[PDB]
């Protein structure tokens, strides 16, 4: 066990789906996984285990932000031979022609927080997602009839921003959706020797106001979740 | 409602004790308020609201790191009418003189996160506790036979910390605790103009095992929540 | 000796007040201490030590600024055994509520100086007060029937800041007092394991300019040094 | 004509390769395009313009630096109609199992500028690649049967870096090449919308201090150039 | 008047030489200048203007520390008229070749203070000095018999730095001596119009510690005055 | 050899004039120099030697940027034993009484660069000239008839700045003139020991077209060029 995973090595797959809300993680593998069963509940964040076309897949809760996902990836990637995390996520967007429900996979994640430039002597990292497993989703979606966009991520540290004015700028260049996670996904994955991907779904939309319900979230974000899963075949073969 | 939280305004007493763990809100509930209700369950970020000797207060997980604690706390305070947050956590010890199962009060937060220079021009913010309730939890410590002791914690963001080296720098400048999430609660705080206070016990010493047994660790635990309690009723007067 | 204090281990009292015009000191010794003895003149810095109320006390003032005041507040501490710093001094004003001639308790300073970057491998270090000082001077200034405003004062490198703009973010974060010292009177505490707290009278209020009468300033001068003696006796108990 | 540039609209193709050595530009128009015609020489930085497969296709020096090349990639993208940018050149390997030259392909670039920051708000802005050149290049890398790996590069300001330390960082990191434009074309791309690609050949080792001659990397880079041309023409497609 | 000079505009020269203890504001005025009238006492720090060979010359302390300077030179220049400031005082060396009672021309004065980046967005502003000054007072020093090295001074902020490995890095890059003003008033100087100089004799060599008399000191303090005073006659043609 | 130089110990002067264009290093050596032989030609980077009245001098293009002429002249100084660099270029002006033609010299550069930053401890290092060779170069101004500014050039990394605020802040700290290198030769000299110096004409005014003749910029660019080797001449002695 780890101090935020009470399990064995061999009770995850090699491969985990992370969205950020544990009730999203049930509802995965109540859903996509046959022979689910659960292999952690520390802090009521929900990890499972089952197969996907015979495919054996974990699929467990990282919480909110950074530090948090920070935790649970680290001690996946150190304790129980976790080789890929899928972030399967939510994020807003700032750009006009990106609409709710967008499927947007994100090869890079800009971020405001420090955890990168503590790990890079205060310099620029540019934390950037699995090559492979960015073609794997793009391959994957386009096989499901799924659009996606591929790009940059903001990851947040304050989803209460009181700089209003920096979404001018993730605007003016370019960034896809804002989230809490993928860049300190990505500097996790590069720090402790593994890979990672962030695909997220377009649930707000950060100038219209537009948004989904919270059990919307939780629970009606499929195309992406199958884009995660077959996007894993597609990487194995 | 709120994007995070499922429910009303006077859901939620004006005082909210807060632990990272939602399992525990639901612990501190159960053992120490009388007729509690639940009153949020959105992403198991589990909270309640019942009576302790006659007083409404509530009790809910703020899930591991500031930007998590700073979503939640947020909206308590804009959307649910809370005034006071008084979180109640385990920190990790660097001093020598303090040992396992003291009660730690942090009056100031120290931070490697970014999210205080986001707000204050990019210079040093002192994060720090109201007065008023760091007075009221030193009181109640005492009535109960508890030497709090009272000074700066470390809110950070890499629970997993590359550099190490910081350790020695925050014995060296006498930080009492690490946690992850008081700089940030002390941020939002001031930006809504609300107050909060942190209360730990240590829980480990960056340093040796120094050895005690599961009961005294919960009797310490307990203690803690006694003391948050006992805090707000001196300060209701 | 020490370089900028021409005395030795004794000549000083372990409580040390300071204003920072020098001035002051020889006013202090005068009005409020009994049997005072020179114990420095370097740089016309004089230095007193007498008693108050059979209790020994120095006074010596500190000059204008952070590096002004880290000088003397070091090596009072590790050449002359001191204990306690307690800065009287004035302030500036930026919330609408906050009067001249209040007094300002300064439990954390904010700062835009870089000493504390500098010491703390540039995080954010909260530079804060002892918390036992803090309540004693609240204490001592209740039972003189004053009521001390307790919280964060901002400690400005620049008395003519280029930047106008700070102290709106200095007023939405809710800085009680601007002044020159305090955060850096704190670093070094911290750094050199002592003890100090920062006291001050509100002596303008920087976005408008209202007036005050010389004998009004003298009052208020010495209710401050009045709570920041017989705070020193609770301290002792 | 631009400041740096004596053309006309029409001058460039709408795709133009970019080493850092004119001269090799110079190479790759005698060596791979038919018809060629040079199209600029203010400050030797030489461009030319002629067909590869019935293509038209541009190839124009950028000059050593971010700095140098910002300069030139802005002016192609807002005055001549450049779409796409594929910069082809040279690194400094870190990696043990990274060889002298091995062909990398930067997916990403990090950096030690200030450029991006400068851009970005003083946030961390990932410096990425078009997904889709990427995906040409790896495609046209493995029908030419040329091995390319694909990551990070690590884009420096100084050549001879005091830091010599920071190396252990970049390697710890997967840092696939040392160069000094990627992250500063990519930040360009962005800027002013356009799309980019950095191809690099290993031409030393910055740990063994094996090296190619200046002659070496001025005129025997082929394998490079033939990827990138022929990555062009799968984007066509 | 102004905050902290009670004086009217035409009781300060043009130029204000200015040492950093206040006490030897007097001396030079007694010792140096006809004619003296006293103009300042506000604080204790004494201010006088008299005439030097004819030329009508002031002096006054400006305490110790970039804070406390950069007050009294923004005053002088604002609200006094003043044109050049000569501070005049002492520095520790770094580099072995510079010797005790050594005279340093600050051309340039390097900085671990905020206040420069605060004014100059972030960046790096070279604090220099007005170069006729400076080769004035080259050309003053020479007539007198006397070879003043000119180059960088170093401004601390901390007199006692924890940053022990920063004196070789100093060493390493030519600084000539450690002071703790010149970057604060070269910043002042170009904020508001201005021109300063600052000349130092060296007091101490910061790595080993070699001794001198009262008398040496005395002489060469002298010498510095008298290069300063010499200058300003050659500035005037 | 270097990998940037392809020529051996004493084909360079110990001084070297360098223009950014490789084009007008062929100008110089053409026009001012006899017996010109070429000796430089990797990457077009064209470099000369010959004399200047009888004595020996060298012109080599440095190429646009920080980068760029920090490897060209860190090569020239550790290999080819060159003592002095003098850069003769053009700037831009922000301040309205510096005009078209004018010649500026940089006694200090100001930068938006982080190099310095990373050799000085991320400190404010003040990249300054070699106060000798600014002395030579106003010397042998005045007597060819021509007032030399001395004072702050601003060194950009981006020529097309994002920002557009940061030329007013020029302005009103009172930067000459506008280039994109001197603050990294500056640092150079300072790290290897040698010394620079940078002279620049004022090409235009960043503000209004002041319009000059072609027949007088190219006198004033020629007066630079003699400017410099004169004060190379009277460095001699
Ligand atoms: N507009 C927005 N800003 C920031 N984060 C999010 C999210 C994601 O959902 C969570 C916050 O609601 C958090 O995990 C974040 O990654 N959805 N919409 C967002
Ligand atoms: N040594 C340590 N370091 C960091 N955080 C913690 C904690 C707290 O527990 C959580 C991480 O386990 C997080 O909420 C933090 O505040 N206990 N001990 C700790
Ligand atoms: N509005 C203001 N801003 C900055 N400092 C001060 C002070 C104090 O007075 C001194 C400057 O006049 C300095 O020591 C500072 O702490 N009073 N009012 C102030
Ligand atoms: N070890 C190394 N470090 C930095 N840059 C380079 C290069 C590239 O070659 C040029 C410097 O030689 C410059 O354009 C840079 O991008 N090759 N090898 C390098
Ligand atoms: N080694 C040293 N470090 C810092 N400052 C000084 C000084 C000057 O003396 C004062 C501190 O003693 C201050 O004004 C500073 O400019 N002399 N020697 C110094
Ligand atoms: N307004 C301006 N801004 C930046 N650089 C320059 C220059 C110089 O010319 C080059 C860019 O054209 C570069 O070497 C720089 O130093 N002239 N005018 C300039």
């Amino acid at each position: 066990a780890t101090p935020h995973i009470n399990a064995e090595m061999g009770d995850f797959a090699d491969v985990v789906l992370m969205p950020g809300d544990p009730l999203r993680a049930k509802y995965i593998a109540e859903t996509f996984l046959e022979d689910a069963r659960e292999v952690n509940n520390v802090r009521g964040m929900l990890g499972f285990t089952g197969t996907y076309k015979g495919r054996k897949i974990s699929v467990m809760g990282h919480g909110m932000g950074i530090p948090s996902c920070s935790i649970y990836t680290k001690e996946l990637i150190t304790d129980f031979g976790v080789k890929k995390i899928i972030r399967v996520a939510s994020c807003g967007a700032v750009l006009p022609h990106v609409k709710l429900r967008d499927v947007v996979i994100g090869m890079g994640a800009c971020t405001d927080s420090k955890v990168n430039r503590i790990r890079f002597k205060d310099h620029d990292f540019a934390a950037i997602a699995d090559f492979d497993m960015v073609r794997n989703a793009v391959d994957a979606a386009k096989a499901l009839g799924i659009d996606a966009r591929v790009g940059n991520l903001f990851s947040a540290d304050l989803f209460y921003s009181p700089d209003g004015e920096m979404f001018d700028v993730m605007e003016k260049y370019g960034i896809l959706g804002v989230e809490m996670e993928a860049a300190g996904i990505y500097g996790v994955a590069a720090e402790f020797g593994a890979k990672a991907l962030t695909i997220c779904t377009v649930s707000d939309h950060i100038r219209t106001h537009e948004q989904t319900t919270a059990a919307e979230r939780q629970t009606t974000f499929n195309d992406m979740i199958k884009i995660a899963l077959e996007s894993v075949l597609l990487g194995d073969k």
